[PDB]
């Protein structure tokens, strides 16, 4: 599979768009998260939203859901196209009821539910989902905001995508040796102290063999200050297409 | 009575060359941001305006180009600045703005953050009443037609400037504004493409008498705006980030 980050930034970064990933596999294009910046980032990249076969949501924050409304309106009224919206089962209801409904509800046109704007595909956690031949997604519950459901993803039993995620030393080391992944893309908070995101200092406590697997994402505007100061880890370059083999 | 307005963005909801149509109003030392869309934090950053300099935000309706930036404001004001600013909301929108839009991302029950008032001083505004939100600065809401069945508002500022926000064309209301004395200036939603649905179009606005056109600057416009410079009758287009001054 290939991944191109349409943004690599933390939630309020001004030099980097929202941390949202364009995944390409066997002709399918999956957008992981769809923040307030996602339409602008795709437009800058020259990717029409009609080229997105599905959007998968990992948790409810503006840098992950705040672009869905623009997608929904343009796909309905300009293109007349239905794409898939993959939502963790626990987030299906709040994503509409408490986030998207305000702007997207249009009772007088019969648009009362999220399914009126997308083919909504609820994904149970801890089950492998083949969303396209050769492309599998497995949700892993992450810790981000206590009491709010958020997920990491294992892609093609090959790439672990943390999304927003507190540091879990034992889980990451177990990923390195269980064979379940060869690559890790991990949330990286550059400022101290550690609250709801893994910090660079925390990630630097990992063994070198795990660091060799890791590229860093969801980072703030001072990222350039830490180039060459991230151990054996590397920062993902915004808009670069990476290829992940095996 | 006098006030200034600087549009931090002048674009329609998906314009890629203009930020969301959100207005920075300056009056007697108070800074009011009218609407706070997905682009508002980036536009303020580009202008060098810290969000700590915003005394209040007023919301005219619930769409992402008007409310999608509030979450960032709320988080930064709470966790970085420890500051409370005012959030002015039409009374009919107070509940849905939280319940159906902002709650998903901002609710944090384990920290005791269960309502919009935990992130702002929420000030509910009844329509058709004049509100003095700061000495010398008054706002009067006027129900607009935008999405049928959804509450949306235009605003009269300082009994001087009519700010349409998102608004279908209303010939009689605009001509009445031009002659009643209730305003001297109109800032109006302008859709450049045909046909008209939920926004006034340029062709509709060009049916207004010349005397009313002379009162109007155009906003909330799409990326083709530059093709229409010099082709808007006696109206003209608001320039993004220009500070306009309104008097008398
Ligand atoms: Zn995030
Ligand atoms: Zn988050
Ligand atoms: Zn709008
Ligand atoms: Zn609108």
């Amino acid at each position: 599979l290939q991944i191109q980050m349409i943004g690599t930034g933390s939630a309020f970064a001004k030099k980097f768009y929202n941390n949202n990933a364009l995944v390409k596999c066997n002709g399918f294009q999956l957008l992981i998260d769809c923040g307030v910046t996602a339409p602008r980032a795709l437009h800058e990249l020259g990717v029409p939203i009609t080229g997105i076969d599905g959007i998968l949501i990992t948790h409810i924050h503006a840098d992950h859901v705040g672009g869905i409304e623009e997608f929904a309106f343009r796909l309905k009224y300009k293109y007349g196209m239905t794409i898939k919206l993959f939502v963790p089962a626990a987030l299906v209801n709040p994503l509409w009821d408490h986030s998207l409904r305000g702007g997207l509800e249009n009772k007088a046109e019969g648009l009362e539910q999220l399914a009126d704007y997308f083919d909504v595909v609820a994904l149970e956690e801890a089950v492998v989902h083949e969303i396209h031949p050769g492309l599998t997604v497995e949700l892993v519950r992450s810790q981000h905001i206590a009491g709010k459901a958020s997920y990491s993803l294992l892609l093609n039993n090959l790439l672990f995508y943390s999304s927003d995620a507190r540091f879990n030393y034992a889980q990451l080391v177990e990923l390195s040796t269980s064979g379940r992944c060869k690559y890790i893309l991990h949330d990286c908070q550059l400022a101290e102290p550690a609250a709801v995101h893994a910090t660079l200092n925390e990630l630097l406590t990992l063994p070198e063999a795990v660091q060799e697997m890791i590229m860093l994402m969801h980072y703030d505007d001072e990222m350039e200050q830490f180039i060459g100061k991230s151990g054996k880890m590397s920062f993902m370059q915004q808009h670069k297409t990476y290829s992940f083999t095996e």
